C-alpha cells in the first residue's frame, strides 16, 4: 500500500462515510441476490450487521497509515468469522459485492483509482483474517 | 428439511468438503473404537471406503433441495447395506459417530446450526435406507 | 542404518508428508480394526493423536543422519508409553499397521525398498523406546 493509495482510501472514505448506511444495506441486498444461500449465516438483524461492517471499514480507514497495527484486530476478527461458518471462498465474493455496491451507490464519485486502492486494502484485510 | 436447513447444508459443505478425506478416516477410527464389533463388516480398504461414504454425502448435498429425488438411490443403497450385515440399530451409532467426527475435525468451524441440519439430513437418509 | 536406507527414508518422506493427516488417521482406523483390544488405550481425540504421531515421524526423518541424537527424546517417549498401558508386544503390531497404512494410502508411491527402510527405522525407534 503506497502513499497515493492511502490518500485514495481517505478521499473515497469521505464519499462512502455520509452514505455508509445505504451502501452497507445495498451490499447485503446485492450479496444475497448473487449467492442465494449465504444469507443463512447472518443470524442478526441486517441493519445491525450493516452498522458493524461499516464501523470496521471506518477503522481500516482510520488506521490506513499503519495497517500493521490492525493485524491483531483482523486476526481476532478472522477467527470469529471461521466460527460463524465463513470459509475462505466467501471472501472474494464479499469483496466483489462490497466494491460493486460502493461503485453502484456513489457512481462516478467512486473513482477507478479509488476502487483499485480499495481492492488492495480488502485483499490485505482478507489475507490477514484467513491466516 | 426447511429452506434454512438446506442453506446450512450447502454452506457448511464448503468446509466439510476440502476436509472430507480426513473426516471420513477419523470417522472409521472413532466408529471402530466406539463399537469394535462393527469393524468386522468392513472387508475393503478403509481408504477406499471413506472415499465412497464421502461421495454419497456430496450427493446428498448436491440433491439437498429435493431429497425426495434421491429416494430410489437411497433405497438401493439400503438394500446393499442389508447384504453387508448392517441392521437398523447400526444407523443411530453411525450417525452419532459421523456427526461427532465432523465436529471434532472442524471444531467451532462446524456451527451448532449446521450440526443440527446435518443431524436431520442423516436421519432422513437412514430412514429411507431402512424403509 | 546405511546410506541408501537413509536416502530412501528421506525420499519417501516427501510423498508421506503432504499426505500425513490422512495416513495418520487411516493408521488408527486400521489399528482399531486389526487389534480391537488396543483402542481402549487411546483416550484423547484421535485427530490430535494422529497429529502427534506424524510430528514425531517427521522428527525421526529430520534426524535420520544421526538417530543416536534422538535417543533421549525416544527414551522419554517410551516411559510415557508405559504410563499409557503400552507393553512391548504392542510395538510390532503398531509398526506393521503403520507400514501397511502408508503402503495403502500411497500405493505405487511407496516402494518395497522404502517400506523395508521404514521397517528398520521403526524397529530402531521401538527398541530405544522399550530399552
Ligand atoms: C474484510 C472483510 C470483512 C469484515 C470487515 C467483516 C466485518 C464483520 C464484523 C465487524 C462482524 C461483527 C461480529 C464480529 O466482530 O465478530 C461480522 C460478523 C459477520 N460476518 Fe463479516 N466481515 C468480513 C468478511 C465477511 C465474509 C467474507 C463473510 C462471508 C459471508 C462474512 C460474514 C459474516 C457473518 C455471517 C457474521 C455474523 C453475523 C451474525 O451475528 O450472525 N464477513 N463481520
Ligand atoms: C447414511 C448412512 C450411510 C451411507 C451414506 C453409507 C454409504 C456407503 C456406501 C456409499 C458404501 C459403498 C457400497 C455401496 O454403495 O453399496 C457403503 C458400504 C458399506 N457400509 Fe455404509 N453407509 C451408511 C450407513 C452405514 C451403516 C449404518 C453401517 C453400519 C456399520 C454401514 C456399513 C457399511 C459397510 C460394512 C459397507 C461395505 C464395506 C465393504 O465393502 O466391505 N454403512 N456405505
Ligand atoms: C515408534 C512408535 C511410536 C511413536 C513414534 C509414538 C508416538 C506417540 C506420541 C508422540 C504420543 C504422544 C504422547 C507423548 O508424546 O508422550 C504417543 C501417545 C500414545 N501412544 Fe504412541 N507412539 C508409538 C508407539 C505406540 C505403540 C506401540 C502403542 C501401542 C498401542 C502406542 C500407543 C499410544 C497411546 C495409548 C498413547 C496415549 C494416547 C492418549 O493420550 O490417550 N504408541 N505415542
Amino acid at each position: 500500500i503506497d502513499q497515493k493509495e492511502k490518500e485514495l482510501i481517505k478521499e473515497s472514505w469521505k464519499r462512502i462515510e455520509p452514505n455508509k448506511n445505504e451502501i452497507g444495506l445495498l451490499f447485503y441486498a446485492n450479496l444475497f441476490k448473487e449467492e442465494p444461500t449465504v444469507s443463512v449465516l447472518f443470524q442478526n438483524p441486517i441493519s445491525s450487521q450493516s452498522r458493524k461492517l461499516m464501523q470496521v471499514l471506518g477503522i481500516l480507514v482510520q488506521g490506513i497509515d499503519n495497517l500493521e497495527g490492525l493485524i491483531p484486530t483482523l486476526q481476532d476478527l478472522g477467527r470469529r468469522h471461521k466460527q460463524y461458518g465463513v470459509v475462505d471462498s466467501h471472501y472474494p465474493l464479499v469483496g466483489d459485492c462490497l466494491l460493486k455496491s460502493i461503485q453502484e451507490y456513489l457512481g462516478q464519485g467512486f473513482t477507478e483509482e479509488a476502487k483499485a486502492a480499495w481492492t488492495k486494502v480488502y485483499g490485505i484485510a482478507a489475507q490477514v483474517m484467513t491466516a
